[PDB]
């Protein structure tokens, strides 16, 4: 039985290898791919799941819309346009750009044009979603979380049947962008608590915690290599110049001597949530700090002292760990979705 | 010479009055109605906005759109009819079908969507040679929200509201005023957008618009000839809070607040304005909303103008004001009729 | 029946005058005066605060403290006289020995420290058989300095503060008062320590309190039979900021803020009291010292009362102000003579 | 040649340590101790330290001062009384409490009696001190900084004389008491704020990237009871029960086998500076903060990255490590002293 699911992303690297993931596993069945503003622009980030599609031979089969530019109540932290940074860096997309094909979200829309793609386009596609689901719909979330805030902002009855696994935040280890929080959360922190305060079922699936734990070793690369180039050289090439992109900075920044893979983790969380740990508490998040808007706040500590004596209901689920097995499972899975992008392409 | 428009309100007494001033008025040509949560949710606004059309026989005429039921980022204050005075059970059984519903291609009222209005206002603001005029007399949610979807188009609108308090103390909490408290970060958002943003009825000059009893029987006189069911509905509504406004307020004499606003857009000679930059307070504990300017500074003399305020209306705008509502209100007296 | 007193202020014209209304007031029996930083530097309001005592042959009698250098958690306001209009050259050469110095056993000024006069007021407060009043006009670092070192002696202080606007906006910021936003911490922790505290004279009275022509004649018929010289000062002083609060602040006559306070100590049936419980605003961006209360809540029906607020004076209220400050007046240039 | 200096302390089990070594270091010449509000009040902290230096046989030569009772700006976290907590749990003070001989402070200020002590009383003497420092003086401080930040409003010309080395705040990993901060600081985080703007010389010489690795393992104890079980069997039972008194806490809440001992750290690094990793950096304490208050947030991480293009001036000295042989150095150190306490209590 497949899983219907809505990805909400920026990439972005990470994004990419979660879009490859979500797409070519059999267990999720991709409604939409909706972007979002992040270190780059929405629009940037629009071609890149564009690309990324074009590339995985998926782009004439999977709606992409094109969401919000900035953060509900404070300023995108996305570089000019005259920086000329693609977001993707490390291949050439240019061959992928010119034989890309039409857009299907364009004809769900009634639009001629991708010029015409506003931020609540996806509002009614995954409200049609919701309204169908027998529990709750899906949506996996690995970048900042406007877009779905302001859907929710649109939809505030539907928060009840909506269950979001994102790649977000930072708990029992410090943050990365800024001292002790997370990218994805610190660049929209209102949008975060607002999905927390609204009636989402929400899990922490990816926090650096565990993302920091699934880093791209020598072994990872051979296997890589194993699975792909017999199939595909120039795809292989590709997935590791891509994998590779920031392994620098992740090492002379952030001391990485393997840099880490983030978002396919939230992914993988709902494809195989068994090889997670996981522990319900109440999250709150920073946003009146000057230097720690952001912070994943949990009551996680009062529980172990003091479990009865809890204010605050439980409003999210936390992985802080992957399970015996657990990586070699994510490996595995990882790989063979790229064995088999490997033989598509050809 | 007339003014393509919008409005974006919270019915509200107060809205009403503005409402009817715009659309009766041939100055301005409503091109819809929005509304926005307040005191009382967006679903009751948005009847009481189609309740005023109704009274006033264009209902048929006017598409009127249910916006957002929250703030930003903050908790709605709405309860638990929004239009206390009068008995509305007719209206709304004679309410006529809602014209947005065609423009959207809905079949009923149940399938309105926040985000409804987008579509049209970006219509507007591309058509508009210089920029598009909305009238803004409730929680600025709406456009702030609209301006996160449409940030391209905010150097094209211009905004008339009623908002905020600068040179007197405010209502609904020590120093700030309700529209901007409800939803801070939205008039925020505006502020930093790009639109050319007004402050044409502050408290300032709300506080010094009141319902007197010459004002009573000057509308008696220029309605009662053609409806006095329309008289007495008009007067229970403005003295429907006189008491709560004297007792809790100091008011021997009630203010009338959002359709100063309109009156901006239909004859801004009557206002004096000053050019200044405005912050609202968002991070304070019991200051949020409070609009905080450089005004003193400029007196004395660095962060840029992004804002005109009103802070007064000049020798005779009372009576021009008067005499524009009265002129209104006796022309819906003559549809209405006995 | 005269009460014992401390002053604690920032000379600065308008405590000049309060604490000449003080000492000269049999009423009042003043047992030391604290200085805080303000505008200028806590060593400019110490040599401020002598000044004024050495002006009216007092600087031999009253104990004078030099306070807080600054806020409790935020940066001075303070600039590179703070008493301008006059010239202090002969008062500064002929001023006598600080009182103080004995006090503490020091052999000079510059072994004066901030927290000098906290002993003395222990003592005083020990020694009360209520509670011990203090009256304070500029920013309150040094009491809730005091607090933090001696917090079981809140119970047993009085304060009446020139400070804080409530019904009226404020001066230096767009909805604050000086002396609470240059430390509004400070002012916060003393509301929760206990302190019985009193807004004797926030803006909402002393803009009432106005030096007009007729204040001026009345104080040239008191001084000038005595002393022409002491008649030129005082009346140079209260009119050096005259031309700014008129072009900055539209007064056509200026205030005279902190002797309100002072007064109410001495006559508190000229003013009208109510009891809220008012929140200082400490994280407000734009808003910081904003004196919020929860008075507006009362009129319509949970926080514990926290304070008493003077909202005006009583009717004869202004009139016996003068009649009090003109007398002082009086008896001091007597004193000074020819 | 012996560095004079003052502790300001709140004992606490870990403070009880970093005095026993302070004190009987002859490379410390400790003036005076001053106690802060903590855990428990400040006159309990007072009476501990007094307990302290009556069991090692110094409280008749080194005066105490009992300072302030709470926050400059925020509410004391003190147990109320009437809990019965002294601070210093595990052990039986009555014989300690009754021996306890006059203390010196009192005819240095010359009053008849404790209950006659005042906050600022400590102020005179740090001024004697600073005043008559060649270069700068030192404060070790390992608890709340209120203290600290008391005296410099009131002597503010003194901070440019004053350097501190403190037991305080976290960097690279989380915090204890709350989320991403430490006690130390969120107890006051507005007195540290102060106090790095003052002028003040600012090591955090042990945060808890430093104290979580110096933890009192089975190896300890027994170098412990060899040194101090000879010489006086009570003591070492006391001095154990001391050190485990919150292990099971440390082990159930916080996933310590062995328990950290925070303070002695501190003292340490103005002993012997040279086992320490030193960078400076521009350090922001979070103030405003509603869950994230007393967060020490670095500029570490721009430095990385674009050294000259950074903006504000290094305001601290940061210890993120021990180097190689400093944790052996340490235990050295303190295993001495206890010995040496050991010999002179018999
Ligand atoms: C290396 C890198 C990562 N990211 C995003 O940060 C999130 C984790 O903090 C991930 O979703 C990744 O896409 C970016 O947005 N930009 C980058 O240059
Ligand atoms: C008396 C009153 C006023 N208002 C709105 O407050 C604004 C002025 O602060 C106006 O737009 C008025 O509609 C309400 O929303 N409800 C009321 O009961
Ligand atoms: C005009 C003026 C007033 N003040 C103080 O402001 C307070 C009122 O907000 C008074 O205590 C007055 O001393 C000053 O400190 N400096 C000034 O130049
Ligand atoms: C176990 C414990 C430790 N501490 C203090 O926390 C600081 C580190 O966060 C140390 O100075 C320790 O004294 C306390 O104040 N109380 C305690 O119960
Ligand atoms: O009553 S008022 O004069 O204020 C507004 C009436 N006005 C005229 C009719 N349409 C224009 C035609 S269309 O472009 O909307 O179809 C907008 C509404
Ligand atoms: O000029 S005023 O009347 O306002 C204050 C004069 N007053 C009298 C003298 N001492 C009391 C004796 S002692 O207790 O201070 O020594 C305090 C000062
Ligand atoms: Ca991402
Ligand atoms: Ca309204
Ligand atoms: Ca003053
Ligand atoms: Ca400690
Ligand atoms: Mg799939
Ligand atoms: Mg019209
Ligand atoms: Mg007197
Ligand atoms: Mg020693
Ligand atoms: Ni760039
Ligand atoms: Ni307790």
């Amino acid at each position: 039985m497949s899983i219907k699911c809505a990805l909400d992303c920026d990439p972005g690297h990470d994004d990419l290898a979660m879009i490859m993931l979500a797409v070519y596993s059999p267990k999720l069945d991709v409604q939409y791919i909706s972007t979002t503003h992040g270190n780059q622009t929405v629009n940037k980030t629009y071609q890149n799941a564009r690309r990324t599609l074009n590339l995985i031979k998926r782009a004439d089969k999977i709606p992409v819309y094109r969401g919000y530019s900035k953060p509900l109540t404070r300023e995108s932290v996305a570089c000019p346009e005259i920086h000329g940074e693609s977001g993707l860096g490390g291949v050439d997309w240019s061959e992928i750009d010119r034989t890309m094909p039409r857009n299907p979200a364009l004809d769900i829309l009634g639009y001629k044009d991708e010029s015409e793609l506003r931020p609540d386009d996806f509002f009614k596609h995954l409200h049609r979603l919701v309204s169908a689901a027998e529990d709750k719909f899906d949506i996996i979330s690995t970048g900042s979380e406007t877009n779905i805030a302001q859907y929710l902002l649109a939809y505030p009855e539907d928060a009840k049947k909506i269950r979001m696994t994102t790649m977000a935040g930072n708990f029992m280890i410090v943050g990365n962008i800024m001292p002790f929080a997370e990218f994805n959360v610190l660049i929209d922190p209102e949008a975060i608590s607002n999905i927390l305060q609204s009636g989402v079922d929400y899990t922490f699936a990816a926090p650096l915690d565990i993302t920091h734990t699934v880093l791209v070793t020598e072994k990872v690369i051979n296997d890589i290599k194993a699975a792909t180039e017999p199939y595909s050289p120039k795809f292989t090439e590709m997935i590791i110049k891509l994998l590779f992109f920031f392994k620098d900075t992740y090492r002379d920044v952030f001391g990485f001597i393997d840099p880490p893979l983030h978002d396919p983790v939230a992914a993988f969380h709902l494809i195989a949530p068994e090889w997670f740990e996981h522990v319900r508490c109440h999250v709150d998040i920073e946003t009146k700090g000057e230097y720690t808007y952001g912070c994943c706040c949990t009551n996680l500590i009062l529980k172990k002292k003091d479990p009865t004596k809890i204010v605050k209901p439980d409003n999210a689920t936390v992985c802080l760990k992957l399970k015996e097995g657990g990586h070699d499972a994510f490996w595995n899975q990882m790989i063979t979705v790229w064995g088999e992008i490997a033989k598509e392409i050809g």
